[PDB]
């Protein structure tokens, strides 16, 4: 094992976008630095190191691109974790202050807990000028043959990469289009009360913070997340990954605040009692859970919702203006309308009658 070097048990343990996460939180990022030129056959200059805080070695290549003459770089990063909140928004300073440096970022592995300003400081970087990609075969392939010291030991995959890779991909472009696939949206927000295949569970929102006497909307706060969930790396639902997010914003204690939350399966029993313990020791924020279908919970959802909304939640099942709504701010539709599924209306109309059941108390 040669020094600046990772053996194969460094490359398969970190480069790994399978469940299992990072309970020693280490990252190790791989760089190739290029001049930029005609030369197909340009010297490219690589380079490994892994988070060591102390003297941070990972960082050795801002020197290498240095402002010399009339040169720019060109620098391609095979990162193991997604970048940092810190470091993200610091790399974006750079691209911003050093013009002549390009930069094309492949993560293994994203963040999964979240924090929105980290998406902030991802998207901002993504605007500064970088490139973000999730790394698939190719990217493993090369990056297993050019930073890690295999004595003639050839790439072998895991069973699923390209079905992680792609989930992860899917993730990332959430992440930076701040609006999920059309797709997507069509699919989970859907109006049928039985369906199959909906395993994650979708949640945008919105807050209107009350002034003069008028419900204004924090436009720079909406927001959508989904769930986690997946094993062998456990996760919340969807309910209780917006309870998470709720304490970022600041909110002011003085005023009043309405929070209106989309949801694509209504909340479980747990969420539920979870949400109105929040919510009343939250007495500045009113809540409205508008949901498209009424999630059972093998029974125990009824009685959820009923505490729920004793605490003070308008409970609501989505009409065609709510699914429309939902459409023209949370989806990247591009200037496509709505285009809604058949049966919007009558789903609509009885699922509203079933919550009307259910809350008075059925
Ligand atoms: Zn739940």
């Amino acid at each position: 094992g040669p020094l600046g070097s990772m053996d194969p048990d460094t490359f398969s343990d970190n480069f790994n976008n399978r469940p299992i996460a990072s309970r020693r939180n280490t990252v190790y990022l791989c760089y190739e630095v290029k001049t930029k030129g005609p030369s197909r056959d340009a010297k490219i200059f690589r380079g490994q190191a892994a988070s060591e805080d102390k003297y941070h070695p990972e960082m050795r290549f801002l020197s290498l691109v240095s402002k010399w003459r009339d040169q720019e770089y060109e620098v391609t990063w095979y990162i193991s974790w997604s970048p940092c909140t810190k470091c993200a928004r610091d790399m974006a300073t750079f691209l911003q202050e050093n013009t002549h440096v390009t930069l094309t970022i492949f993560v293994a592995r994203l963040y999964a807990a979240a924090d929105p300003d980290y998406q902030e400081a991802l998207r901002s970087l993504a605007q500064a000028g970088a490139t973000i990609k999730i790394m698939n075969y190719d990217e493993f392939q090369h990056c297993w043959s050019k930073f890690v010291y295999s004595q003639g030991a050839p790439f072998q995959p895991w069973d699923g990469l390209d079905e992680h890779s792609q989930a992860l991909s899917g993730r990332l472009g959430e992440i930076l289009r701040h609006s999920m696939d059309a797709a997507t949206f069509t699919f989970n927000f859907n109006n049928e009360p039985w369906v199959r295949g909906r395993h994650e569970t979708y949640l945008c929102y919105e807050v209107e913070r009350m002034h003069n006497d008028t419900w204004v909307k924090l436009a720079q706060r909406r927001g959508f997340l989904a769930n986690q969930a997946k094993h062998k790396l456990e996760g919340r639902h969807a309910a209780l990954c917006f309870l998470d997010v709720i304490p970022f914003w600041k909110l002011d204690l003085d005023q009043d605040y309405r929070v209106t939350c989309f949801t694509s399966w209504s909340p479980c029993f747990s969420c539920a009692q979870e949400m109105a313990k929040f919510i009343s020791k939250n007495k500045h924020v009113s809540l409205c859970i508008k949901t498209a279908r009424i999630y059972d919970d093998k029974g125990r959802a009824a009685e959820g919702l009923r505490t729920l909304a004793e605490a003070g939640a308008k409970i609501s099942i989505m009409t065609y203006s709510e699914f429309k709504h939902c459409w023209d701010t949370f989806v990247d539709h591009q200037g496509a309308p709505f285009q809604p599924w058949d049966g919007l209306d009558e789903h609509s109309q009885d699922l509203s009658g079933r919550l009307r059941a259910i809350l008075q108390n059925q």
